[PDB]
C-alpha cells in the first residue's frame, strides 16, 4: 500500500493493497470493517478533462444497469459530501483474485480452461451486443478472474451504444471506424490467440507495426473485393504498399493447440468485419460444447442511445456539467 495513495472514503474501510494503477484508474482491495468482508474500490479523479468524466459517467451507468454473471458487480458508490468537495469517484465492488493478463503470463492453462475463459468473455459480450453495447476494450487485463475461474469484464468508460493498439480492430487503424460488434469479435480473438500463444499476438509498436504483423498472420488483403470494406482510398493505397502475405498456417502454427479452437480462431481474427462471427455464433462453435447452453446465454435488452445522450452533445458539455450528471448518476 505505497503511502501515497490515498482514499477519501468511509473510514468503515480500511485500504489493504494495491491492485491496479493507471492514468484513469487506481484499485485497492480493502477491508469492510463491520461485516469483515474484503472489497475492491476503484478511485477515479476525472475532472481535470472531459474525456475523464464522459469515461467515469459510462462506466458507473453500465455498471448500475448491468446484472450478468460475466460482469463485474458493483456493490455501491462513495456518497460525497458536498457538491463543492466532490473531486473524486469511488466504486465498490466484488473483489476478484486476478484478471486474465496475470494468469496468461504467470500460468501454464489447459485446454478446458482456455475453453471456459474464452466462453466467459464471449458470454458477455454477447449481452451487451444483445443491448446494443459495444465495451471497445476489451483485452485480458479487463477480464477478472477468481479462484474458481469465474471470468467477470470490467472497464466499461469506453463503451458505446451502437445507432491499447495490441488488441484493436485492423478498420479501426484505416479510417474513422464505425463502431461495431465486430471490433469487440476482433479484440475476443486476439485475447483467444494470446490464450493459446501465452503472450500476445499482435504487439505492435505504432499503427504501421501493429499491421504489420495483422497481415502476417491474417492473410494481406489482396483484391479489390477485400479493400471495398475500407472507406479511405487513401487507406487503401496504403494496404496495397504492403508486402502480400498469405494466411499463415495456423494448424503448424500451433501445434499442439485444439483444431477447433483454431477453427473458432480463425472465423474471429478476420479482416472484412462484416465476415467475422458474431459472439452468439462463437459461442455454438464446436470449441464451446462443453460449455454452451443456449438457454443459459442472455441476449440482452436493447438500451437506446439516449442512455449516452451526452455522447452526442453538439457543444461539448462543460466539467460542471459532467460533474452534476456523474452526481445524479451516484444518488441514484
Ligand atoms: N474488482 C476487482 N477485483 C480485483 N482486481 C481488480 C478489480 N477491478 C480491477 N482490478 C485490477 O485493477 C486493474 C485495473 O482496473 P480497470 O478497472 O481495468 O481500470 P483501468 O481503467 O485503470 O484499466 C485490473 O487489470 C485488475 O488487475
Ligand atoms: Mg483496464
Amino acid at each position: 500500500m505505497p503511502k501515497r495513495i490515498v482514499y477519501n472514503i468511509s473510514s468503515d474501510f480500511q485500504l489493504k493493497s494495491l491492485l491496479g494503477e493507471g492514468a484513469y484508474g487506481v484499485v485497492c482491495s480493502a477491508t469492510h470493517k463491520p461485516t469483515g468482508e474484503i472489497v475492491a474500490i476503484k478511485k477515479i479523479e476525472p475532472f481535470d478533462k472531459p474525456l475523464f468524466a464522459l469515461r467515469t459517467l459510462r462506466e458507473i451507468k453500465i455498471l448500475k444497469h448491468f446484472k450478468h454473471e460475466n460482469i463485474i458487480t458493483i456493490f455501491n458508490i462513495q456518497r460525497p459530501d458536498s457538491f463543492e468537495n466532490f473531486n473524486e469517484v469511488y466504486i465498490i465492488q466484488e473483489l476478484m483474485q486476478t484478471d486474465l493478463h496475470r494468469v496468461i503470463s504467470t500460468q501454464m492453462l489447459s485446454d478446458d480452461h482456455i475453453q471456459y475463459f474464452i466462453y466467459q468473455t464471449l458470454r458477455a459480450v454477447k449481452v451487451l451486443h444483445g443491448s446494443n453495447v459495444i465495451h471497445r476494450d476489451l483485452k485480458p487485463s479487463n477480464l477478472l478472474i477468481n479462484s474458481n475461474c469465474d471470468l467477470k469484464v470490467c472497464d466499461f468508460g469506453l463503451a458505446r451504444i451502437i445507432d491499447t493498439r495490441w488488441y484493436r480492430a485492423p478498420e479501426v487503424m484505416l479510417t474513422s471506424a464505425k463502431y461495431s460488434r465486430a471490433m469487440d469479435v476482433w479484440s475476443c480473438g486476439c485475447i483467444l490467440a494470446e490464450l493459446f500463444l501465452r503472450r500476445p499476438i499482435f504487439p505492435g509498436r505504432d499503427y504501421r507495426h501493429q499491421l504489420l504483423l495483422i497481415f502476417g498472420i491474417i492473410g494481406t488483403p489482396h483484391s479489390d473485393n477485400d479493400l471495398r470494406c475500407i472507406e479511405s482510398p487513401r487507406a487503401r493505397e496504403y494496404i496495397k504498399s504492403l508486402p502480400m502475405y498469405p494466411a499463415a498456417p495456423l494448424e503448424k502454427m500451433f501445434p499442439r493447440v485444439n483444431p477447433k479452437g483454431i477453427d473458432l480462431l480463425q472465423r474471429m481474427l478476420v479482416f472484412d468485419p462484416a465476415k467475422r462471427i458474431t459472439a452468439k455464433e462463437a459461442l455454438e462453435h464446436p470449441y464451446l460444447q462443453t460449455y454452451h447452453d443456449p438457454n443459459d446465454e442472455p441476449e440482452g435488452e436493447p438500451i437506446p442511445p439516449s442512455f449516452f445522450e451526452f455522447d452526442h452533445y453538439k457543444e461539448a458539455l462543460t466539467t460542471k456539467d459532467l460533474k452534476k450528471l456523474i452526481w445524479n448518476e451516484i444518488f441514484s
